[PDB]
């Protein structure tokens, strides 16, 4: 995260991080056994890190525990990033409390303009690269489908939106990769790509997790 706070520990309870012997991306858990984070996060041998503030401190909090399963969206194109959502069930369930909690799936799309809560342990520089200890937040505003596509022409499908600030300086970044976007108490994106961090007029670009409601449910009631 480019130009943003330090979260503060555990105000976040549903940011995960995804471990393969490292941090490499960020996820959303929406409910006691399952994972929302972005296909392109996907690879094998991952272990979900729940709790977490500092990853690289065991500060007491945290739930380790393995994914058994990873199900990427059967329309993923990984070229296009065209719906860039995944499902990871956890090998145990999680123990919910108020420092690992669920967040919600919406039940309506969400609202240009709405200040959402972007959060992640990704570089916090849009040139050169510093990675945080501790988890870090920005809050930034839905924008306009015009200026998402205007933004990045050719490339916006109706399975993504863009938030931020075209004036570039604050936007999330390499390594807080499908992490969660939260309006409204809702996860309503997941972090997906851009070109580069926090540049001039290139936001941010979000999975519209609004959509995939019906392929979540669906899922988790199969598996
Ligand atoms: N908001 C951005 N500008 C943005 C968002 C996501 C990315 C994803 N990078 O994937 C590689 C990785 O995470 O290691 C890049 C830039
Ligand atoms: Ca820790």
């Amino acid at each position: 995260i480019v130009g943003g706070y330090t979260c503060g520990a555990n105000t976040v309870p549903y940011q995960v991080s995804l471990n393969s012997g490292y941090h490499f991306c960020g996820g959303s858990l929406i409910n006691s056994q399952w994972v929302v984070s972005a296909a392109h996060c996907y690879k094998s041998g991952i272990q979900v890190r729940l709790g977490e503030d500092n990853i690289n401190v065991v500060e007491g909090n945290e739930q380790f525990i393995s994914a058994s399963k990873s199900i990427v969206h059967p329309s993923y194109n990984s070229n296009t990033l065209n719906n860039d959502i995944m499902l990871i069930k956890l090998k145990s369930a999680a123990s919910l409390n108020s420092r690992v909690a669920s967040i919600s799936l919406p039940t309506s799309c969400a609202s240009a303009g709405t200040q959402c809560l972007i959060s992640g342990w990704g570089n916090t520089k849009s040139s050169g690269t510093s990675y945080p200890d501790v988890l870090k937040c920005l809050k930034a505003p839905i924008l306009s489908d015009s200026s998402c596509k205007s933004a990045y022409p050719g490339q916006i499908t109706s399975n993504m939106f863009c938030a931020g600030y075209l004036e570039g300086g604050k936007d999330s970044c390499q390594g807080d990769s499908g992490g969660p976007v939260v309006c409204s108490g809702k996860l309503q994106g997941i972090v997906s790509w851009g070109s580069g961090c926090a540049q001039k007029n290139k936001p941010g670009v979000y999975t519209k997790v609004c959509n995939y409601v019906s392929w979540i449910k669906q899922t988790i009631a199969s598996n």
